């Protein structure tokens, strides 16, 4: 997990490496993001393995609720991201190299 | 998670680190052991998170089900044990140092 924000976007990125994309559900409701993950397996001798988590994150209210985006990195990275919008009111400046 | 099956005993052990003692249940049932475990946890930004899982395992049939112990240790780790019942039919020797 790292949750990042800046003037421009509101990124979250989470770790789900045991967990296929068809494994997640990610929701938006009452200014929260709502992530959830469950991956089962079966094992030798008849056992199994349930894997299994919530991650709730509060959006900013300057996040355009109608511009989010989510997906997940072969490598099981998943990011989840909106931009903000202008309200009309220091300004980091990138360096490139 | 490590399982070992000897003449004496049948242990699991199972790295639990993220959970309490509260939050676990183990329970026989069917000649499978059923392990549990969910816990939740407040975050930052009133964020939360919750980790969960559930682990199957066969019991093999001489296991005394009369018997069976459980414990966490204080560093996370999980063991289930029970010792098997002698049904009247090489043999390893404990070498100490």
């Amino acid at each position: 997990s790292e949750v990042r924000s800046d003037r421009d976007k509101f990124v979250i990125f989470l770790d789900v490496k045991h967990f296929s994309p068809e494994d997640l559900t990610v929701k938006v409701q009452e200014d929260f993001v709502e992530i959830h993950g469950k991956h089962n397996e079966r094992q030798d001798d008849h056992g199994y393995i349930s894997r299994e988590f919530h991650r709730r994150y509060r959006l900013p209210s300057n996040v355009d609720q109608s511009a989010l985006s989510c997906s997940l990195s072969a490598d099981g990275m998943l990011t989840f991201s909106g931009p903000k919008i202008p309200s009309g009111v220091e300004r980091a400046i990138p360096v490139s190299r």
